[PDB]
């Protein structure tokens, strides 16, 4: 089956979804709106988390880097205060440096992250959204910036007035990704950053259509209880949609099948019928790779 | 006083000339046909190694890196059987990313020599010989190819066939350089590969007729005893110098005032005269930060 990837959310339940079917059969198209070149080097944030998932060398303590690594380049900046913009491992850098060396040599992301994939022996599918360069920016009263200055950088405070994937029009669907998305038919979407993460995948030029000939099934990155209180929060309503996991639905209502929602919220599942989709009951919230995969065998058993 | 430095002869004579005279009167020139931008990151050996000494941090076990450096980023390659094409310190590259970031936002190499000196809290002048590109290549019957792949790669076995210090021509003497090439009268070139390390340096259009108009004293990098086996060694019957301590003497017999040689070879002293210098004796073996500051009085006093 293919996953749409991105953020923190999907490669959580990827982590199970890898120990509930064979690995040839998993590939993962991961978003590409975030890369950025960095230290002279560029960082697929994404990319980086689902490869180091598969390889058994992802930080399970942050979700994000590597188990174990080391900072001492960070750290050199740190004594000299030169805040860098981000605290880079040794090791999770040298993946920076691959990738990049391979790029710097008229090679291409999609080349990279198969070489990459070979040296940390995955052996899943593993693919960015696109070879052409995507990023995300934030239009809003204090100026327009990077979506890493607007989170990662003013803890998320500022205002909005819409979000600019720019780039995405004039971007191509990775040719390896239209290879692998012909024999598949069970397309499933992360529970991720509907607008930041997922959003920037499905923008892509022909993608939406293609989904339409297609099963697909997602899983709310929203529960119920009180306000999301999260970075899609305030990307909810600059972009046009309810703060709501009956929102993230009708962002897919296009395409959208089989639509899965936390046992937690019990809201009216009559208004996820008013966009006539399929829809169940699954506990989201994954604290471990056991619990992850309960939800894994769901997402199964929902196609 | 000026000291025209590059490889490892200089800096180490720099360590002791350090404890003879106060750093605000030390102005070194570094020589940057070495620069080579490595994993997106230009590095300065040569620059880098007069900082880290001058900054009490250089590795003098090897005189060249940082002492007690980690390796944490450079250690993955190797796992991964990737050779880098050096071993570069996590602290030590700390520095790239440094003066990369500078020159990244249309700064200049000048610029970012300095801001290090700040951060390193270096109290002494030192600047690359200048702005402009410029890297030694070396021509030989198995092909031309960067002096890097030569000795650092082949270990030094190929033939010659003549150094082409490609940029040079068209390379512009650092403005810094020359505004302190004005109050100073006393220029001194240190004991190293007087062919890829100063030849570059004094290649440069304008600076040859100025050393001229100064007075300039010279360290012999080569000693009696047996042959050079050193990297300078088939790199002078390719240029059309004789591979002996007195060749070396008359590349110089343009400007050089002052040359010194090792009290080892006991050479005919009256060939040293046929080019119209004055000569003395040192031993230039340093071997230690007290022997070495040995030989900076001599020079010091040789003014």
């Amino acid at each position: 089956m293919i996953i749409f990837s991105g953020g923190t959310g999907t490669p959580k339940l990827l982590d199970g979804l890898k120990e509930i079917l064979p690995e040839e059969e998993l590939t993962v198209v991961v978003n590409t709106a975030e890369d950025l070149w960095v230290s002279g080097n560029l960082i697929s944030p994404d990319l980086d988390t689902v490869l180091y998932l598969f390889s058994d060398q992802i930080d399970r303590k942050r979700w994000w880097g590597i188990e174990n690594d080391t900072f001492g380049t960070y750290e050199r900046m740190k004594e000299l205060g030169i805040e860098e913009g981000l605290k880079l491992g040794d090791r999770d850098r040298a993946t920076h440096i691959i990738r990049s060396n391979i790029i710097r040599d008229g090679a291409s992301l999609t080349d990279s992250t198969v070489k990459l994939s070979s040296l940390f022996g995955i052996k899943a599918n593993i693919l960015p959204m696109s070879d052409d360069p995507v990023s995300t920016y934030i239009e809003t009263a204090e100026g327009i910036m990077h979506f890493q200055d607007f989170w990662i950088g003013k803890r998320g405070e500022p205002d909005v007035r819409g979000v600019d994937i720019r780039g995405v029009s004039e971007a191509s669907i990775s040719p390896k990704v239209l290879e692998a998305f012909e024999k598949e038919e069970n397309i499933l979407i992360g529970p991720s950053n509907p607008i930041t993460s997922i959003g920037p995948i499905i923008s892509l030029p022909g993608m939406r259509e293609l989904l339409k000939k297609k099963k697909v099934v997602a899983v709310s990155p929203i529960i119920g209880n009180a306000p999301v209180s999260g970075p899609a929060g305030k990307l909810m309503p600059a972009c046009g949609i309810e703060v709501s996991s009956m929102g993230v639905a009708e962002y897919y209502q296009d395409f959208l099948d089989v639509f899965v929602f936390d046992e937690r919220d019990r809201a009216d599942e009559f208004a996820f019928e008013r966009l006539g989709c399929h829809a169940s009951r699954a506990d989201t919230l994954m604290t471990s790779t056991e619990k992850s995969k309960e939800l894994a065998e769901i997402v199964v058993q929902a196609f």
